[PDB]
RNA sequence: CGUCGUCAGCUCGUGCCGUGAGGUGUUGGGUUAAGUCCCGCAACGAGCGCAACCCCCGCCGUUAGUUGCCAGCGGUUCGG
């Protein structure tokens, strides 16, 4: 499932912007750019691919956790893939130590989903209406993947731990398995589950996930081959 | 009942921060008569307030035509 020419994607960067707790990591300084050994990644999925494609083989649920520019797309497709709960646009706070009130987002969110599914009462007035089409939206616009998380999840996908420390803080609080891939700026020791790696190459940050997802199909049954790997 | 003050404010529930008082939310950018609304955000909602629903005034319609009114023909002591 792996490779060994993925190396011709990223093998990492951020110049001197480091976290010292990253060296083990990192195989040498060369343009300027810390670069990461390979050698240590290709372990490090062994790892996390055993336990992506361990977790959902006894019916997990991943979180998919992405909110950079770089990786705002592609964590909407490829936790849609796999039918995962992503969370695309902000991280609310609160999100799983606050589980069952930010779930009552949803049932507003479903409510919105009745109502605006023809009738109930559309002939109640249209500024309290498009009221509504406006509140409809901003759920939609926060909440379109978070949705279908049911409940507390059995791990969280994130694309950079450090930009993404909030959600980090929560899932360890909770004991919840933290797994992500992350570069050269962040805390190996915050992360069960690593896959040291540029989290910033769209042509990276897609091919970690994408065939990371394709492992996850083919631990509840069949399997599947296309996936926007857009250029 | 007066008053501050019809001033835009005062707080709660869960989560987060803090040994603790307490903080966050309610701060910030913009906008409003307004914590009014918008964008942002370790916060997410909620309540009391603000607004609204209520009464008078301003235009039009329906429904009614006496004790009210008189547009147009008839009288008319000349007062519908
Ligand atoms: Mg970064
Ligand atoms: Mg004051
Ligand atoms: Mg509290
Ligand atoms: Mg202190
Ligand atoms: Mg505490
Ligand atoms: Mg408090
Ligand atoms: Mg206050
Ligand atoms: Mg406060
Ligand atoms: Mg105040
Ligand atoms: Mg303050
Ligand atoms: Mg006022
Ligand atoms: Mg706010």
């Amino acid at each position: 499932v792996k490779e060994l020419l993925e190396a011709g994607v990223h093998f990492g960067h951020e110049r001197k912007r480091w976290n010292p707790k990253f060296a083990r990591y990192i195989y040498a300084e060369r343009n300027g750019i810390h670069i990461i050994d390979l050698q240590k990644t290709m372990e490090e999925l062994e790892r996390t691919f055993r336990f992506i494609e361990d977790l959902a083989m006894r019916g997990g649920t991943i979180l998919f956790v992405g909110t950079k520019k770089q990786a705002q797309d592609i964590v909407r497709m490829e936790a849609e893939r796999a039918g995962m709960p992503y969370v695309n646009q902000r991280w609310l706070g609160g999100m799983l130590t606050n589980f069952k009130t930010i779930s009552q987002r949803v049932h507003r969110l479903e409510e919105l989903e009745a109502l605006f599914a023809s009738p109930e009462i559309e002939e109640r007035p249209k500024k309290e209406q498009v009221r509504l089409k406006h509140e409809l939206e901003r759920l939609q616009k926060y909440l379109s993947g978070f949705r279908l998380l049911k409940r507390l999840p059995d791990a969280i996908f994130v694309v950079d731990p450090t930009k993404e420390a909030i959600a980090v803080r929560e899932a360890r609080k909770l004991f919840i398995p933290v797994i992500a891939l992350a570069d050269t700026d962040s805390d190996p020791d915050l992360v069960d589950y690593i896959i040291p790696g540029n989290d910033d190459a769209i042509r990276s940050i897609q091919l970690i996930l994408s065939r990371a997802v394709d492992l996850i199909i083919q631990a509840r049954g069949g399997v599947v081959e296309p996936s926007p790997s857009y250029a």
